[PDB]
């Protein structure tokens, strides 16, 4: 919200060509999907894609009800009771290498401005052996330690991916925000030690599916939500952008605070996300509110806010409502409510509408069903398919066809390998149907029994 125009500067090229190309299986399945619109002169749409991206960000909420604060600090108590309040700053060595049971920073990811303009990669700007930034990058990280984030400009561009034909026709393409590499390092310094603990324990108590593995953890999520009377599926609309600047303050003061064992600089880092400066072609602008993408923190941040927001809506809608009445499971804006009560999310939608957040039923029709169970819900594009004492992540049939219909030249073998581990849960008949197009044109893929056996090996 609140997009303020700044003085224009050097041209930072937004890419306007898809790398996606159709496979041999596109003609077979013909999914309701196509590459996202990137150019203004894309003939598949009437609309200007830059206008549609800039039409969003109207204005976030200035204020926010007082119930958001108490439910935030009450959620904080539960989280830090389990994980602990030893969430101090990590060294630059620890940030790059990552802690034990935490992936190291990706060397391939974009380094951000001005390194992308100069044609440099992440491994140019730092030495991973010694954890040593080059003089230019080192002094910028120094200034951010001294409470100054004035140099930080997000490289912003359109997301190259598949979209529904309606999103392609309407030119509604998602926006990627790439922060500078030093900003991304500093983020993992301040919030890394906490993130490592949050990743390792996904479940209903922490209220998060972050750092899970659908093959294994679906059985754990399944059995945990099994005993409950109902399970609701709730989806937000523009969850990242609708975060108010007040929400960021709440997190800094109540959740990611020095009381809970965080670095004092965390507050200033969170303000860099709250009020951020972006570069798009020659345009420069300033968005007040909403969480930018980029780096590993984004999914965790939304997961924390999601547990707060959904309960705050319930507190507002349902009087004498309890915190433990609802058990939550979420991976960012993908939300899953488990409860013994009977909740009406039509009235919760109207409550949260006033607070800025917009929920939807996730079933293409404006009616949250009063009755809903574990078998009905869809979480992470997957369903909960019980099989003996286990649960299998059965992925949507229309999703699987869409994934196989397009690809990026060069990395086709890597793609097919990963999709076999998804399609295995749909059954041998469905499995061999989905890969038949590729085998038809002389492309070998592993047997169903090979990959099905591999999945069963996880539980031995």
């Amino acid at each position: 919200g609140a997009l303020e125009r700044l003085p224009d500067g050097p041209r930072i090229h937004v890419p306007r060509k898809t790398a996606l190309r159709p496979t041999v299986a596109r003609q077979v399945f013909q999914p309701a999907f196509a590459p996202a619109v990137l150019s203004k002169f894309d003939p598949r749409t009437d609309a200007d894609v830059d206008e549609v991206a800039f039409s969003k960000h109207t204005s976030n909420q200035e204020t926010l009800p007082p119930v958001f604060r108490m439910v935030a600090r009450e959620y904080a108590n539960r989280v830090f009771a389990l994980l602990g309040r030893d969430n101090g700053r990590l060294s630059v060595k620890q940030a790059l290498d990552g802690l034990e049971g935490m992936d190291p920073m990706d060397k391939n990811t974009s380094p951000g401005l001005p390194y992308t303009t100069l044609g440099m990669r992440r491994t140019d700007v730092v030495d991973w052996e010694t954890a040593t930034l080059i003089p230019f990058a080192a002094e910028r990280l120094e200034k951010m330690n001294n409470k100054d984030f004035s140099d930080i400009v997000y490289q912003t561009f359109l997301k190259d991916e598949l979209r529904p034909i309606e999103k392609v026709q309407a030119a509604k393409t998602r926006i990627v925000d790439v922060p500078p590499f030093e900003h991304c390092i500093l983020g993992r310094q301040l919030l890394g030690k906490f993130a490592s603990k949050f990743q390792t324990q996904p479940g209903l108590e922490l209220g998060s599916a972050i750092g899970c593995d659908p093959d294994v953890h679906w059985t754990a999520f399944g059995v945990a939500m099994q005993g409950f009377e109902r399970v609701y599926d709730v989806d937000y609309s523009n969850f990242d952008s609708t975060h108010s600047v007040a929400m960021f303050r709440l997190l800094a003061e109540e959740f990611f605070s020095e009381e809970n064992g965080f670095d004092p600089l965390v507050k200033d880092y969170l303000e860099s996300l709250a009020i951020s400066k972006h570069a798009y072609e020659e345009k420069r602008y300033l968005i007040t509110g909403g969480l930018p993408s980029g780096c590993a923190a984004t999914s965790m941040l939304n997961t924390v806010m999601n547990n707060i927001i959904i309960r705050a809506g319930l507190y507002l809608t349902y009087k004498n409502f309890e915190f433990d009445d609802v058990k939550v499971l979420s991976y960012g804006d993908d939300l899953l409510v488990a409860t013994n009560y009977q909740l009406n999310f039509d009235r919760v939608r109207t409550s949260l509408a006033k607070t800025g957040y917009k929920i939807t039923p996730a079933n293409k029709t404006s009616t949250f069903p009063l009755e809903s169970t574990l078998e009905d819900v869809v979480f992470l594009k997957r369903k909960f398919k019980k099989e003996g004492p286990l649960y299998r992540p059965v992925m949507n049939r229309e999703a699987l066809e869409a994934m196989l219909s397009y690809y990026r030249p060069g990395t086709l073998s890597e793609k097919l390998t990963s999709i076999t581990m998804l399609a295995v849960h749909s059954g041998k008949q469905e499995y061999d149907r989905l890969f038949a197009p590729f085998r038809e044109v002389g492309v070998i893929v592993p047997t169903f029994e090979s990959v099905e056996y591999r999945w069963r090996s996880l539980f031995w």
